[PDB]
């Protein structure tokens, strides 16, 4: 019953959900620019990327300032097979692949990665309430700007047994939990 606010700005697509409009602002500004502000009660998923993705090399950078459950990271979606994924780059309080299932680690891009899986059920996703599974990229060493190599966390992922469907949209995405935080990232290739 909640759909994103999705579209085009400065040369890249944009997804933006929120089930709070009021606790969170969300704005675009010129080239892969977004900024993200947001407090108190709501779940809160914003960013810009492409549509499909696909295993690019994403380059990012910006400040990231969490305060409570929130996460910068490189997350997308993938159908046949049904899937989330997350390149976590950074992350407050809260680890958001808890729970998950280690298939693995990968040493890529100046640091190491966990690789998790999760499963979300009677969950909402781009085709609504579905069961679908969540694939884990977890950085142990947390950082704001940088580069992500997807093609290589998807080549680690396809080892230890976490293949793909085809690719919906892949964005550099900042998100909060019922938390306070705020966010301004630019993205480039
Ligand atoms: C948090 O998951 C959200 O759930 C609903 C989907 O439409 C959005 O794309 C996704 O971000």
């Amino acid at each position: 019953r909640t759909q994103p606010t999705t579209g085009t700005s400065g040369g890249y697509y944009f997804s933006f959900w929120t089930d709070t409009p009021n606790s969170v602002t969300y704005t675009n500004g010129n080239g892969g620019q977004f900024s993200m502000q947001w407090s108190g009660n709501g779940n809160h998923v914003g960013g810009k990327g492409w549509m499909p993705g696909t295993s690019r090399t994403i380059k990012y950078s910006g400040s990231y300032n969490p305060n409570g459950n929130s996460y910068l990271a490189v997350y997308g979606w993938t159908r046949n097979p049904l899937i989330e994924y997350y390149i976590v780059e950074n992350f407050g309080t809260y680890n958001p692949s808890s729970g998950g299932q280690k298939k693995g680690e990968v040493n890529v891009d100046g640091s190491v990665y966990d690789i998790y899986v999760s499963t979300r059920v009677n969950a909402p996703s781009i085709d609504g309430n579905k069961t679908f599974q969540q694939y884990w990229s977890v950085r142990r060493n947390k950082r704001s700007s940088g580069s992500v190599n997807t093609g290589a966390h998807f080549q680690a992922w396809k080892n230890v047994g976490l293949n793909l469907g085809t690719h919906d949209y892949q964005i550099l995405a900042v998100e909060g939990y019922y938390s306070s935080g705020s966010a301004s990232m630019t993205v480039s290739q």
